[PDB]
């Protein structure tokens, strides 16, 4: 069986929490791959599972994949349309994703006077591998919401149609374990840090591998990189009224 479990944790501000999901492979050709995914996640006081499908289309040298999600803020019970493009090589992963509502306003569920629903957007991620040390890794990512009060960084503090700059680092040691700090500047000269840990469970790999220096490089190489999660945020943005 081949696929991936991740557990990740992350701290030190507005999302803190932690969350479970799952790349589940149903069609597995060396040139494509059809897979579903499935999660859910407890961040910034509110309960949020996730579902989704995708293809990856496989060149010997790059990956084109697209994919659909369902996302549901139960805590507020938010619904969201979530579209995703990717293009993957050797150390290098760049996705676009957008994030269209279905779920109209109503009722805010942590703001008193206000109501709520899903802000619309998108962003763009990039992640980097140095192929010569492929433990250490680089995070690009730019995301654009919109709306006259959304809260891309917390909720007591409301902009409008904020957009937002994250630069970060992260250490790979052995497959199994990720750690990182994301920088994020936006709009509003509104700063933060995100610390974060991943553990990786390779459904394909024996233990003795998910525990070795030795396969980091392999996990990064396009062939490695196969089943990784899709790169999205599975949380909703939400703007208020
Ligand atoms: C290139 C070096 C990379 C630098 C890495 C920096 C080193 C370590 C970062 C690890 C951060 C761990 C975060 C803890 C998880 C957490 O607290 O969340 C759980 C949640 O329930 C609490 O809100
Ligand atoms: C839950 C989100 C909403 C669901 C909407 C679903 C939308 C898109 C998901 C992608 C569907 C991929 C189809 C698989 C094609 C395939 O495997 O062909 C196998 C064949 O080649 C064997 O020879
Ligand atoms: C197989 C290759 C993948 C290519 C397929 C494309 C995959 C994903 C594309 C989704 C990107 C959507 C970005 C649009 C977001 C947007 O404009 O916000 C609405 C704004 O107007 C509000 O006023
Ligand atoms: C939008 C609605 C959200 C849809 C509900 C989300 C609920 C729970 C998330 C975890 C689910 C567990 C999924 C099963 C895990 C699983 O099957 O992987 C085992 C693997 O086979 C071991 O090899």
């Amino acid at each position: 069986h081949y696929g991936t479990a991740e557990v990740n944790l992350q701290s030190g501000n507005n999302f803190d929490g932690s969350s479970l999901d799952f790349l589940l492979p149903f069609y597995d050709s060396e040139k494509m791959l059809a897979f579903g995914q499935v999660g859910a996640r407890y961040i910034d006081s509110r309960f949020t599972a996730n579902l989704g499908a995708g293809q990856r289309f496989f060149l010997p040298a790059n990956m084109l994949g697209y994919n659909v999600f369902i996302d549901q803020d139960f805590s507020g019970d938010n619904t969201r349309l979530g579209i995703g493009g990717e293009y993957w090589r050797d150390y290098f992963k760049s996705s676009v994703n957008g994030y269209f509502r279905m779920s109209g306003w109503h009722e805010s569920y942590n703001k008193k006077d206000y109501d709520e629903r899903p802000a619309n957007g998108f962003d763009i991620r990039f992640n980097g591998y140095l192929p010569s040390y492929p433990a250490l890794g680089a995070k690009l990512i730019y995301e654009q919401y919109y709306g006259d009060n959304v809260a891309l960084f917390n909720s007591d503090k409301l902009q409008s149609n904020p957009g937002a700059a994250t630069v970060g680092v992260n250490y790979t040691p052995i497959p199994l374990v990720t750690m990182g700090i994301d920088y994020r500047h936006g709009t509003g000269n509104e700063n933060d840090l995100l610390y974060s840990m991943q553990f990786r469970y390779q459904f394909d790999k024996s233990w003795s591998q998910q525990i070795e220096p030795q396969y980091v490089n392999e996990l990064r190489t396009l062939s490695g990189s196969r089943y990784d999660l899709v790169q999205r945020n599975n949380n909703i943005i939400l703007e208020y009224k």
